[PDB]
């Protein structure tokens, strides 16, 4: 699995937005806005990396209210090597 | 209560040692080792800011292994409306 906190920077007002429009993608497991360098970190969970970056491409990416972001990821895979 | 998610940058090899030292804190919550621009991203609940301010500058200076946090203080999140 893999899990990404995206920190994100918003239009201002869609903060709130932003947060529930996420919130309603079934990938998007949590969701806070924040006070502090980013508006708002949001808690994403896909089965493979390929998923996350297709997510990102069109949800994150494709969400004009959404300004600016950073990324981590966490992989928790406990049979990587298992083919 | 006051929710947060630290942003940490550390020194490399350091991540889990860390972790553990942090997931035994009873503020810590939750902990993650991430690759992007932090290395490590953990979730904090403290009864008061007092109390977040002081872990974030106190209680973390007792592991120089972390050379730089940057916190994102809660202010809505996933239980708004739905709790
Ligand atoms: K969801
Ligand atoms: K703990």
């Amino acid at each position: 699995m893999v899990t990404a906190f995206i920190l994100m920077v918003t239009a201002a007002g869609k903060e709130r937005e932003v947060m529930e429009k996420l919130l309603a993608m079934p990938e998007v497991k949590e969701a806070y806005v924040v006070y502090g360098e980013y508006d708002l970190i949001v808690k994403v969970e896909t089965d493979t990396l390929k998923d996350l970056d297709q997510f990102i491409t069109e949800k994150i990416r494709k969400m004009p209210e959404i300004q600016m972001t950073s990324t981590m990821i966490a992989i928790l895979e406990h049979h990587h090597h298992h083919h």
